[PDB]
């Protein structure tokens, strides 16, 4: 099968089918488009609206899909990294959930014409930004293994990472000299995951 | 086991947990706390937020859960409302991802002291909004039964009409004579659950 993961030039809402794949260890074509060329690739899109996956067959079939974190589920579902009991699928989807509102606070800061930008920075960063973060750690903490959930690779675990991220982003010392579960929770998944280490070492610094 | 669901007096986080229960059959305690009341209630829920879960057994365990849409995933799983294959899986997911989109929309509008309010309901029906109805349309459509995804129901149909409630909060008519797939929708998911027929019936008008 081909696989063909069709997104902007950032990590954006992309990146969690990225490592999921990466992690897994399956092959794609990583393909992005200019916001130059967006405008004529746009129709082509079923949806119209970015990520988008397209799957094709050695036997013709074409498959689209759509909706990152669906993607990256179904995949990580296919893959063994949604939880093997139904107590530990519970754990990744509220470690995803956690993360996931974190990255809500950051999409506050987008389209933002300077200025207000930083007012909102600091809003989040004085407000909510650390609750999550505290959060999150607490999530970890409650983990059995040396990762999200056990000792094995989730999708928890990448969404963590990519969330960390954007807030590292918005304030590159943030999490300095504090959130020890975080800190360690990277150091262990990529200790655990060298198809992600090598992965995170070769991109490609991005904007988003 | 007993069930205690734990949120404010409102729909919010909360009505994807409640939905699921009243669908799947499983009887719960619906535990509204009052903002005056709250204060002292807080410290006494793991992770300080709400909706909490506390579940007790009738052998002394007490389960705490939180964050929302992990529980609300977590009891589909155990009833059998997530699919039952992967690609389900992924379509249930598909139009989980498509109406938190439309709820963070409608997220935007809270907090606001009125007419930024009202500035902001325009920007996000005249933009976002209807292109999200649209998608969500799609999804709809592509089904091979009366409901989101095949003809049982899954989380996706319960997330779905909550988000839909959202909308007609902001403006009532938004999707009279308008996205039939939707109104069809919430008419065979009514047909299809009369415990959640029921359900709605009985709610006790909210603010959120
Ligand atoms: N629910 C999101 C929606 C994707 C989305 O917001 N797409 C944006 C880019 S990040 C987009 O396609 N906007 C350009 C357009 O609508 O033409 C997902 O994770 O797939
Ligand atoms: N990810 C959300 C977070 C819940 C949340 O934002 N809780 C709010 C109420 S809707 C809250 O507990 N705020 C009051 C407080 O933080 O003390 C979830 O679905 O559980």
């Amino acid at each position: 099968d081909h696989i063909k993961v069709i997104y902007f030039n950032g990590r954006g809402r992309a990146e969690s089918i990225r490592m999921t794949l990466v992690a897994a260890g399956v092959n794609y074509e990583d393909e992005r488009i200019s916001f130059q060329d967006w405008p004529k690739i746009k129709p082509t899109i079923p949806g119209g609206r970015l990520p988008a996956v397209k799957i094709t067959d050695n036997h013709g079939h074409v498959k689209w899909m759509v909706e990152s974190l669906a993607i990256a589920r179904y995949m990580a579902k296919k893959h063994h990294m949604m939880g093997g009991t139904e107590e530990e699928y519970y754990n990744v989807e509220k470690l995803i959930g956690q993360a996931e509102d974190l990255e809500h606070e950051y999409y506050k800061t987008l389209m933002k014409p300077e200025e207000e930008k930083q007012k909102i920075i600091k809003e989040i960063l004085n407000g909510k930004v650390p609750v999550l973060l505290d959060i999150i750690c607490e999530s970890l903490k409650a983990s059995t293994g040396k990762l999200a959930v056990g000792d094995k690779v989730t999708l928890a675990d990448l969404v963590l990472i990519a969330v960390i991220d954007h807030v590292t982003d918005l304030d590159k010392e943030f999490l300095t000299g504090k959130y020890p579960e975080i800190h360690k929770h990277r150091e262990n998944l990529l200790a655990s995951s060298p198809r992600l280490a090598k992965y995170l070492s070769d991109r490609a610094a991005t904007p988003f």
